């Protein structure tokens, strides 16, 4: 519905599919695939699963288990729900506590609120979670967290400029002292990544380790979804690094970018867990494949 929306435009874009559809026989398939092609590129699908798509149809096509054209784009929409869900979508809590989760990325990402529009989930389904201020780079970001915990009634670790490490491990600390079943986790937000910023976020995946075996349970990285395929690179640098879990896709808004999306979660396998598309508490959603790829092909 909010998914429908966030990739408005790459719909309106993709749509041109099925009018090439219509001209298609078994003679004509090489020439409906050139231009299906071309439609996939322009809505930033990657070059690699462009080619994957179309030459699996062309494939089918030429076997003869693809034999009309409503066939052929129902193809397409499999071919692509099976490259997002190769998925664990859910947040992987467990049973022990605390789960400790981790929000990371860089500026312009909507890190920080993102982790508190998480912190408003949690509360509403009556998890007890305590906030982490380790985002010690960007004083705003700090006082940006109280707001959050106060608006969610959630309790916060603030630092007393800190190591986001030592935040972070007192948090921790607490939270299993104290029974809470979540302890949530910001970090310091940079322009582009480097290597101090690799660094730290070693430092503080060590740091919560040594206090509850196996955390951090989740490390989320945030990515302003209109970055599009430029967010491949990124992605791939903090996973090298760090090890992401998961990633939260934001600030989408009729987004003509909508292939870019299939083009991470294929590339380097983390799933999509949730989407943001506007800017209410309730505009962070859990992802849902199968209705994202209904969202772009109808």
């Amino acid at each position: 519905e909010k998914v429908f929306s966030g990739f408005s435009k790459t719909r309106e874009n993709l749509a041109v599919i099925d009018e090439l559809l219509l001209f298609w026989n078994l003679a004509e398939t090489d020439r409906v695939l050139d231009e299906l092609e071309e439609a996939l590129l322009v809505s930033d699908f990657g070059p690699k699963i462009t080619v994957r798509i179309v030459e699996r149809l062309r494939e089918d096509i030429m076997s003869g288990k693809l034999k009309s054209g409503s066939e052929i784009k129902d193809a397409l929409k499999e071919s692509v729900l099976e490259m997002l869900a190769k998925s664990k979508t859910e947040l992987q809590l467990g049973f022990r506590k605390p789960a400790v989760i981790m929000i990371v990325g860089v500026n312009g990402g909507g890190k920080t609120t993102s982790l508190g529009k998480l912190a408003h989930r949690l509360k509403n389904e009556g998890t007890k979670v305590l906030m982490a201020a380790g985002d010690t780079f960007r004083a705003a970001a700090s006082d940006q967290l109280e707001i959050w915990a106060e608006r969610t009634g959630c309790e916060i670790v603030v630092a007393e400029k800190a190591k986001a490490a030592t935040v972070l491990s007192k948090a921790v600390k607490r939270g299993k002292e104290e029974g809470y079943d979540v302890v949530l986790c910001d970090t310091s937000g940079r322009l582009h990544t480097n290597y101090s910023l690799m660094e730290e976020l070693i430092a503080c995946k060590k740091a919560v380790g040594k206090i509850v075996s196996g955390a951090p349970n989740e490390i989320l990285l945030v990515l302003d979804g209109n970055t599009g395929l430029n967010m491949l690179p990124q992605a791939r640098e903090f996973n090298e690094v760090v090890g992401i879990t998961g990633l939260i896709l934001t600030k989408l808004d009729g987004s003509a970018r909508g292939g870019c999306v299939v083009s991470v979660v294929e590339e380097l396998g983390i799933p999509v867990k949730f989407i943001g598309v506007g800017e209410a508490v309730e505009d962070l959603q859990p992802f849902d494949p199968e209705a994202f790829v209904n969202a772009i092909f109808s």
